[PDB]
């Protein structure tokens, strides 16, 4: 028996396909099953998008209040509901956008990138920028959800993402005073609890992007920590086509996926 035997009976067991990225590091070899398939990012993009945002703007563009209207909420969106009538900072989308998958806060933040009718080409871009040349986002929230299996649009892969999240915290795609807001943005996330961090030990660093979508998709990527502070980024995307559009997601798929990675990087000698 070998991790994609172990891999391919998760598969089995939940009825699912899924996608698994640890790059290589010094130490250890890449961790890759369906690592070049495309998945559904959902809320995954995030991230890079609170990235894309830091790095086009200095700090005080944080403070920057944004006003928008119960026209612009079309989505799920916990934070912004609470304060359409007054208005958040761009640093308050952010955290919203990573911390809640606030699905208004991502729609303004793509408009901060991109303008009204460009946001999805310019989040794309930042990726190309960064040279990811696979990945695509096409739609807004909650569209970007919904497209059906084996559609391009709106995916990556999850060998494409950890790439990319490697670089925004582990490599210099952001100064250290912006990379810092949103690695903390990353680590106080609300949403990830049953995921990546589950199937890591406590003594281990974790800081995560969830998401969640139709056809039972369910994904979430993290950069973890050895208790010493050796770091490895981590990438489990996951959907569940034979139930249709309304499949379940299983968060407990992400977890023993993220549990068997856990014991390749945590085993010695």
């Amino acid at each position: 028996m070998d991790l994609a035997d172990r891999f391919a009976e998760l598969e089995r067991r939940y009825d699912a396909r899924l996608g698994v990225y640890v790059p290589a590091t010094g130490t250890t070899a890449a961790i890759e099953y369906r690592a070049d398939e495309r998945f559904a990012f959902c809320c995954t993009f995030k991230a890079p998008l609170v990235a894309a945002v830091l790095h086009q703007n200095p700090l005080t563009h944080l403070d920057k209040l944004i006003t928008y209207t119960s026209d612009d909420i079309r989505s799920i969106s916990p934070v912004a509901q609470q304060h359409v009538q007054t208005g958040m900072t761009i640093g308050q989308l952010c955290d919203a956008a990573i911390r809640y998958s606030d699905g208004t806060a991502a729609n303004l933040l793509l408009a901060d990138l991109g303008g009204p009718g460009g946001g999805t080409a310019a989040f794309t871009g930042y990726l190309r920028s960064l040279g990811d040349t696979v990945s695509r986002l096409d739609a807004e929230e909650p569209e970007l959800n919904r497209d059906p299996p084996g559609d391009e649009r709106d995916t990556t892969t999850p060998h494409a993402i950890a790439l990319v999240l490697q670089q925004l915290v582990l490599g210099n795609a952001l100064p250290p005073d912006k990379r810092a807001l949103l690695t903390d943005w990353m680590a106080r996330n609300t949403t990830g609890a049953k995921r990546i961090r589950a199937g890591f030990p406590a003594d281990w660093k974790v800081i995560d992007k969830t998401g969640t979508g139709d056809y039972g998709r369910a994904n979430d990527i993290a950069v973890v920590w050895s208790p010493t502070g050796v770091p490895y980024v981590v990438a489990v995307m996951s959907d569940r086509a034979g139930g249709g559009y309304d499949a379940e997601p299983r968060e407990a798929l992400l977890a023993e996926a993220a549990t068997c990675v856990a014991g390749v990087l945590a085993l010695e000698h």
